[PDB]
């Protein structure tokens, strides 16, 4: 009894090369996408997924409670002042199931000028020791890399769907300073699966995290092939199926706000499901004083009513909605 999604799926292939027109004809499959449902299937994106959830399972099943103590974020560990966005966000046994470790730009080292002026929402990223996840840190950082190429190649399409040149977005998402981020969620099997860590919808459906529009320009989404994901439309919350061989990717509200609302933020939730999986987010967000001005692709003149807003207070005062809007993760 809940329908069905259109979720497309779009070969980005054309996106990497140089073949113009070929790239048109993907725009314009984002574009309708886009204007659609809001979510789509990159497919053909050249990133080994089933090495990513590999190697993510081996991290999430041997890091111990020691070890997530001393990689924690300060909303877990007060001693950890600096650590705001990146480290272990820890679950709740009887409370809360979900945990998940978050990273950022490697290149946010101790001699970066962003973290040398403490700049918000810039930090180091903290890592386990590397004798006890041998290669974890150099795999998770190729893969931000690797994901990174993907996006980039994704922001040439979205540019060229909405009337402008291919480096719109991206020339604003470059490696020395993007705030984009990568989340390792772990969504575990319980057996007595807490109440307390399922939230109920307002029509009934449990749910594991609500309703929300995402902070970023775009996700860059891998989950595990396990049915989760509902997206408002006109018709109700209509169930997104799962693929795990390909990246679910939709707008934030950053796009939103930059296209008037013509590439709406979808929102969507996430259905409790009993079942160990992943869900593996790339948000993609720009440099801390990347402006784009707002403009209209349905306006002959392509103007907006809305003003210039910076993409690092965008993101914020998002990420802080977010945590006040469905709780801290
Ligand atoms: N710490 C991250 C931002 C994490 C934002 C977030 O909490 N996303 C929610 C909604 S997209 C989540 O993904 N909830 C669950 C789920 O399965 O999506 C970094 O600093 O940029
Ligand atoms: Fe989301």
């Amino acid at each position: 009894s809940v329908s069905k999604a259109n979720v497309p799926k779009i070969d980005v292939s054309p996106l990497f090369g140089d073949d113009q027109a070929a790239k048109m004809r993907v725009a314009q499959q984002i574009d309708a996408a886009s204007r659609d449902t809001g979510f789509f299937y990159a497919v053909n994106h050249g990133i080994n997924v089933q090495r990513l959830s590999q190697k993510t399972k081996e991290f999430h099943m041997s890091i111990t409670p020691e070890e997530k103590w001393d990689l924690a974020i300060r909303a877990y560990n007060k001693e950890h002042q600096d650590q705001v966005r990146a480290g272990y966000y820890l679950s709740i046994p009887g409370k809360k199931a979900v945990e998940s470790f978050c990273y950022l730009n490697p290149n946010f080292t101790p001699d970066h000028p962003r973290i040398q002026a403490k700049t918000p929402t810039h930090e180091v990223n903290v890592w386990p020791d590397e004798t006890k996840h041998p290669g974890f840190q150099d795999f998770a950082e190729q893969y931000y890399w690797d994901v990174f190429g993907l996006s980039s190649a994704l922001l040439k399409g979205y540019a060229l769907a909405l009337g402008k040149e291919e480096n719109f977005f991206a020339r604003h998402f470059k490696p020395d300073d993007t705030l984009a981020s990568v989340v390792l969620i772990r969504y575990p099997y319980l057996d007595p699966y807490p109440e307390a860590a399922i939230k109920t919808a307002a029509d009934g459906t449990k749910l594991s995290f609500e309703w929300h529009e995402d902070v970023s320009l775009i996700t860059v989404l891998y989950q595990s092939n396990v049915q989760n994901l509902q997206v408002e439309t006109a018709a109700g919350y209509q169930d997104i199926e799962a693929d795990d061989t390909g990246y679910l990717i939709n707008c934030g509200s950053y796009m939103a706000h930059l296209t008037n609302n013509y590439y709406k933020a979808p929102i969507h939730r996430v259905k409790w499901v009993n079942a160990e999986r992943q869900s593996l987010p790339f948000f993609v967000n720009l440099g801390y004083d990347s402006v784009i001005d707002p403009f209209d692709p349905r306006e002959p003149n392509g103007k907006s009513d809305r003003e210039p807003l910076s993409y690092g207070d965008y993101l914020q005062n998002g990420l802080v909605s977010l945590i006040n809007k469905n709780g801290q993760t």
